């Protein structure tokens, strides 16, 4: 028996709802430490303890961009932190320390005794995702924290093109008409610099630069991939090998690649 199962059997239908089946309660961060504020998301039974995700917003945004995340992953069994950074202008570095500032005040509140989350998560099992410069923190994340169990940025904005170093499972969410971040000088080359680890590359079709933002038109896809991703590597899940692995063969996707993903 994996330890960190958690919930139903998958399928495609429970994946692509608006909705896994736990249900979602939320609070926003009292007194947040390292970062401007935050919201938790967690499930109220998910049969055990659940690793957390930290998200982080792109420049100049805030935690609406990315929201939607929040209770998406927190009803498949995930304790999720979306942020405001300390300021809407802060750099990719910044971003990062901020992300994972997030992470260990989520690890502090499940050790209160007074917070809705008590002994509900597994601090040991973590994540990071975020949006454009939150995506290039999300990396930043994951190159300098090699503990951190999965990662899946969205249009991925940095100075650098060169994460040769990370080996944490890492899904790059693109979006084929990115004008901001464009793919063919930013994300493609990202995923192209990462030979030691399980990656994944998925464009969207026609996709702005928030084509996996709140609203979005493929939450479908977008979150079945997500929650995909973080099951198959935070909790070890072969259930999901093959949502997170596979090539959905859509033509909202207009391109997938991946490696060493089972
Ligand atoms: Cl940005």
């Amino acid at each position: 028996t994996n330890p960190y199962a958690r919930g139903p059997n998958p399928t495609a239908a429970s994946l692509e709802a608006s909705a896994g089946p736990f249900t979602v309660r939320s609070f926003t961060v009292s007194r947040p430490s390292g970062y401007g504020a935050g919201t938790v998301y967690y499930p109220t039974n998910a049969g055990g303890t659940v690793g957390a995700i930290a998200i982080v917003p792109g420049y100049t945004a805030r935690q609406s961009s990315i929201k939607w995340w929040g209770p998406r992953l927190a009803s498949h069994g995930f304790v999720v932190i979306t942020i405001d950074t300390n300021s809407t202008l802060d750099q990719p570095s910044s971003r990062s320390s901020q992300q994972m500032a997030a992470l260990r005040q989520v690890a502090s509140l499940n050790g209160t005794s007074s917070s809705p989350i008590y002994g509900k998560v597994d601090t040991a099992r973590m994540g990071v995702m975020g949006w454009s410069m939150g995506g290039g923190g999300s990396l930043i994340s994951a190159a300098n924290n090699p503990s951190l169990k999965a990662a899946a940025p969205q249009a991925p904005w940095d100075s650098s093109t060169n994460f040769s170093s990370v080996t944490v499972p890492t899904l790059i969410f693109a979006c084929e008409n990115d004008s901001i971040a464009p793919v063919n000088s930013s994300a493609l080359p990202i995923y192209d610099s990462m030979s030691r680890n399980a990656k994944q590359f998925l464009e969207i079709n026609g996709g702005s630069h928030s084509c996996a933002n709140s609203g979005n038109s493929n939450q479908a896809l977008i979150g079945k991939k997500g929650v995909a991703w973080m099951k198959r590597f935070m909790d070890n899940d072969t259930r999901y090998s093959t949502f997170a692995c596979e090539n959905p063969n859509s033509t909202r996707v207009s391109d997938f690649r991946t490696a060493n993903c089972s």
